């Protein structure tokens, strides 16, 4: 069982605009978590193939992760906030959806959803 393809991450004929919000996701909600010490597992897609984890791609059909929405914001993928938002929570959801209850993996999940809502309460306004 092949990984997937990576999300796609850039595409030319989407329309580009620089946005308050989408500068504050990329330069303080993104930069905060990719630091953070528990944050090296999300900063790239899991590798299923490596980790000799068949069934997690027959669970987790919508994968994401930082590693993604890090080149989808610089690649100015997104148009609205809410869409970079919404691939943080499947980012998470997907790790508590796949994972045990307790797991080390769940609580550093647990870790960095905390925080991306701490630094998701100062967004900018729309
Ligand atoms: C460059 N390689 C890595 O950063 C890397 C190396 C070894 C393992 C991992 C890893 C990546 C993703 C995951 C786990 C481990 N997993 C772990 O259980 C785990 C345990 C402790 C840290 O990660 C399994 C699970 C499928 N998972 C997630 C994000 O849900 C990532």
């Amino acid at each position: 069982n092949a990984n997937p393809p990576p999300p796609e991450t850039s595409n030319p004929n989407k329309p580009k605009r620089q946005t308050n919000q989408l500068q504050y996701l990329l330069r303080v909600v993104l930069k905060t978590l990719w630091k953070h010490q528990f944050a090296w597992p999300f900063q790239q897609p899991v590798d299923a193939v490596k980790l000799n984890l068949p069934d997690y791609y027959k669970i987790i059909k919508t994968p994401m992760d930082m590693g993604t929405i890090k080149k989808r914001l610089e690649n100015n993928y997104y148009w609205n906030a809410q869409e970079c938002i919404q691939d943080f929570n499947t980012m998470f959801t997907n790790c508590y959806i796949y994972n045990k209850p307790g797991d080390d993996i769940v609580l550093m999940a647990e870790a960095l959803e905390k925080l991306f809502l701490q630094k998701i309460n100062e967004l900018p306004t729309e």
